[PDB]
């Protein structure tokens, strides 16, 4: 049929493997598209990727592709396949392909009221792909509600590892200590950004919508209040401990006044989460046992890596040309 197929001018050269397609999205230099794989007899999503002018893009592409061939997971979108051309000198292009979803968290949020089964059956498979993340030694540093597909029966997948790393111990769901001292390096950041998915599917609404950089801490200590002196002493950078003491006061806002409807014990483990010491914040096992979540919480059926990354690159430092060697490399699990 005709020759390479195109969708939206953009050329989606996927084979006869897959075929029928139809756009999706497109975040940058990556479009998304549905597809029938005529090798599996089901559809699928295939996402385009051209990161091989860009070092920050190749070690995404590295990173994220590297962590989910070595993933597996119900809760975590796993890798079906990877097209790409048989030699390095052509590969330009790196398709992706992994399960359909039908929809997302986002989307999801801006239609609908979450019935607090569904709040709590969404927060419980968080935090179900959360824990084998995290045992695996794996942060995935940018959890938001974009980033979590849904299909029609609730079953959700944590999606895009591009910024994950090994655990070194948007703007909206970063937690404050990445905002204040060092590029933030504990797995507190994503129980943080899971708790601004909580506050958002108890309200349909951002919980910390900063307009700018600075915005976002003072979003954070609106509601929170000003941070305590044991607090302040976990801001070890000194520039900013001094900027937190030139703020001017702050109130906590209790939990219940910014969701008057919402279970109290979805509110107790809302508190925990959205911990401004990180070391104070709740965990992932810790989170799962928390009462909330008592319907589903069954630890004989939520699994851990097996055994815990340490990563065989990172600092990278690497131009472009060996991080695309390594591309090569990872991606040919999947050649002919
Ligand atoms: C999953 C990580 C992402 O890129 C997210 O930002 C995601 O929101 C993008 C979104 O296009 C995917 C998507 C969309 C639908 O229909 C709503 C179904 C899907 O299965 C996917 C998908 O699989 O996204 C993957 C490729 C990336």
């Amino acid at each position: 049929a005709a020759g390479p197929e195109m969708v939206r001018g953009q050329v989606f050269d996927v084979g006869p493997r897959y075929t029928n397609l139809s756009y999706i999205g497109e975040g940058a230099y990556g479009m998304v598209c549905s597809a029938y794989d005529n090798l599996n007899k089901v559809r699928v999503a295939i996402k385009k990727i051209s990161p091989f002018e860009h070092q920050t893009y190749c070690q995404r592409t590295l990173r994220e592709i590297k962590i989910l061939l070595r993933f597996r997971h119900e809760n975590i979108i796993g890798i079906n396949d990877i097209i790409r051309a048989p030699t390095i000198e052509q590969m330009k292009d790196v398709y992706i392909v992994q399960d359909l979803m039908e929809t997302d968290l986002y989307k999801l949020l801006k239609t609908q009221h979450l019935s607090n089964d569904h709040i709590c059956y969404f927060l419980y498979q968080i935090l179900r792909g959360l824990k084998y993340i995290h045992s695996a030694n794996v942060l995935h540093r940018d959890l938001k509600p974009s980033n979590l597909l849904l299909n029609t029966t609730c079953d959700l997948k944590i999606c895009d590892f591009g910024l994950a790393r090994v655990a070194d111990p948007t703007r909206w769901y970063r937690a404050p200590e990445i905002m204040l001292n060092s590029k933030g390096y504990t797995k507190s950041i994503d129980i943080w950004s899971v708790g601004c998915i909580l506050a958002e599917m108890l309200s349909n609404r951002p919980i910390f919508p900063g307009k700018h950089y600075l915005d976002q801490l003072n979003h954070i200590l609106g509601i929170l209040g000003s941070p305590s002196q044991e607090d302040l002493n976990c801001i070890i950078n000194l520039k900013a401990r001094n900027y937190l003491l030139s703020l001017p006061h702050k109130n906590k806002v209790p939990w219940n006044r910014l969701f008057p409807n919402a279970d109290s014990k979805a509110l107790d483990l809302l508190d925990k989460m959205l911990t401004f010491n990180p070391h104070k914040r709740i965990e992932v096992e810790q989170a799962l046992a928390h009462p909330y979540l008592e319907q589903y919480y069954d630890p004989s059926d939520e699994p851990i890596a097996e055994a815990p990354f340490k990563f065989d690159m990172e600092l990278d430092d690497l131009p472009k040309e060996k991080l695309k060697e390594l591309i090569f490399e990872e991606t040919a699990r999947f050649q002919p």
